[PDB]
């Protein structure tokens, strides 16, 4: 029973960095972190990440597990936000734009550690919605660790933050 659950949004890329090395796109974190939400009842959890990270690991940006990341889009849980070369230049979509306006229509909550506040300046409604649905988070090695106090001391409860009720 997870539709008295918010949807899920994760920032599948923030996540990723977050995890393991901060240097390195590690694909296990987008995973312990759909897992966490998984064991919880959510049925509802989407991830973005640009599509150009299905690329090999090049020493610019070093990424592994990439299996990953294949398996939760046939697992209809990852999405690939565009990405394409023009003139031998890589151009690539807002993916955090993808994030924020998907979360924000389907009235969810946002799993990143960034604030996105360039885009919440650019429209008011985002920059409420971000200020009351975003849900930080730490990495202790394999182990996600969201704050019971996603809003601080006077916001809601971990559990009740992620129910529409
Ligand atoms: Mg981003
Ligand atoms: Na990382």
């Amino acid at each position: 029973d997870g539709e008295n659950l918010r949807p899920v949004v994760i920032d599948g890329s923030n996540v990723a960095m977050s995890h393991g090395n901060k240097e390195v796109f590690s694909c296990r974190g987008i995973k312990l972190a759909v897992d966490w939400f998984l064991e919880r009842g959510h049925k509802d959890i989407t991830v973005f990440v640009p599509a150009w990270r299905k690329e090999q690991s090049r020493p610019d940006a070093l990424i592994t597990d990439q299996e990953i990341l294949r398996k939760l889009e046939k697992e209809k849980i990852l999405v690939f936000t565009p990405s394409r070369r023009v003139q031998g230049r890589r151009v690539v979509c807002y993916d955090d734009r993808f994030i924020v306006k998907l979360a924000f229509e389907s009235d969810g909550i946002i799993v990143s550690n960034d604030n996105y506040r360039d885009l919440a300046n650019e429209k008011p409604e985002w920059k409420k919605f971000i200020d009351e649905r975003l849900l930080m988070y730490s990495f202790v090695n394999d182990k996600f660790m969201p704050p019971d106090d996603p809003l601080g001391r006077h916001g809601p409860s971990l559990d009740n933050f992620l129910r529409k009720k």
